[PDB]
């Protein structure tokens, strides 16, 4: 799908909520910056273990920025693919959608446009700004770049040989082991994989994950796979689905089995980093 | 509805057509003048006599100026509900939806956007620019002001008792008989009405409008009701409906029986005055 084709989708998909609409279209189309990525209608993790979902209307993925205006709907379906981000550290702006007018309405638009044109000043100032850059919307490139991974908006990834790109991966279906020299690289101590993981209940496995983002449980239904966890660390990429139904893995953290609460039918992971260096054969 | 519930449906409804919204929605945000008046799907009569209609998608009634971009649903039910508007010695500009890029597209916008700006500049150092007043949506008070009325978007009416207080109501179901007084003070001669016609099949009446819109043809379908006409001018303010099925009164022109084509059983009235004065009793 082409970026237009996205620009043009995402500006025209906000038709149920009417207040939210002109406000979205209006800061986009004020904005007037192609240069600048911006996400529509993005359930949300916020700051505070809380297992709560916020739905952010607008979220800048190369600023820390999401506007909010103040549904069980969405939130619940996209719950369901997965279809969330976890948005800490991530600067909160919010408009009214009751008793306002018009007038003042696009005044604070106004208003926050300009913090958007200015928290781009920063890091633009910091060289840390890096134009939109929409043919690798899921792909490494931005990762190796970096030199590191976190959960947000930018750990998406098309397919496995995407994610498995970011630890050394040259050439990759289930899971991959990282070499014992990447895993060391990188800075996890140990036997360490890339899980792709289902987390709800999928041919012989109902997988879940806490509302908390942070416990990842496995249960084998067929029983013959019941096994024993040879592995020190999980970086897990989890299988989640678009607006549009298509397949997308979610980098959702570092995690680890929780041995205690462990069982040989029924595993249980806890999250341990919520990012992780990334791999370059370098110096 | 206000305004404001107004320019949120007007920005909103289209979604249909994709590229359309985007064009439509950054122009009117892009531009950001409350007080200039906009109209969106206007379904069109344009220059030369064709029968043809055009779907205008931003028409500006204070500046004869409109936006095309490059259907038939929406043209067969506007006219089913005459939802036409005669846009003659109005500017037309135009926008391709196909074969171009958005920089580009919204390059045409940044440009007519300045059009729509420097043509409000002439209205306002002419003195004759007014600016959009929405409560008096379809009322008589621009046309008291302007002294006269031409077919167009301004001349639209809610009740009959707000398109005869242009011809002296002071208090009127059918047809009003203007006074011989004000008949002649805004320069008909003759003995004249206005007319609130259905331009369909309706109750005892099977009438029509020419694709023209310069015939109606009348045909009584009780007899007991078939009459000689005495009336030298109609003044025609036509029942027709809204997006939202509400019933409007336009001002088709002023017409008068074709005497030689009409009979008793099927009269035929031709459009001979486009515009009309307005009557004030003045100086």
């Amino acid at each position: 799908m082409s970026k237009t084709d996205y620009i043009l989708r995402a500006l025209s998909k906000i038709s149920h909520k009417r207040w939210e609409h002109y406000i979205i279209n209006r800061v986009v189309h004020t904005l007037d910056d192609p240069d600048i990525e911006f996400v529509c209608q993005q359930c949300i993790r916020k700051e505070g273990h809380l297992g709560k979902i916020y739905l952010a209307d607008l979220l800048f993925p190369q600023l820390n920025l999401y506007l909010e205006i103040d549904n069980d709907a969405r939130k619940a379906d996209a719950v369901r693919r997965l279809d969330i981000v976890e948005a800490t550290g991530f600067q909160e702006e919010r408009i009214p959608a009751s008793n306002i007018t018009l007038s003042e309405v696009n005044k604070l638009v106004d208003e926050f446009v300009r913090l958007v044109k200015d928290k781009k000043e920063e890091l633009e100032n910091q060289g840390l700004f890096f134009r939109w850059d929409y043919d690798e919307r899921y792909s490494a490139k931005k990762h190796i770049n970096t030199g590191y991974m976190a959960v947000g908006p930018n750990s998406v990834f098309r397919y496995h040989r995407d994610a498995l790109q970011c630890f050394g991966y040259r050439r990759q279906s289930g899971g991959w082991a990282l070499p014992a020299e990447v895993a060391q690289s990188i800075g996890l101590t140990g036997r360490v994989m890339v899980w792709f993981p289902r987390l709800y209940e999928a041919g012989e496995w109902k997988n879940a994950l806490s509302a908390d983002g942070n416990k990842i449980t496995e249960q084998s239904l067929n029983a013959t796979r019941n096994y024993q966890e040879t592995w020190d660390y999980r970086i897990v990429m989890a299988h989640s689905r678009d607006e549009l139904n298509r397949t997308l893995y979610r980098f959702l953290g570092v995690f680890a089995i929780d041995v205690d609460k462990s069982s040989d039918e029924v595993k249980v992971f806890s999250r341990v980093y919520s990012r992780v260096n990334v791999y370059r054969s370098q110096n």
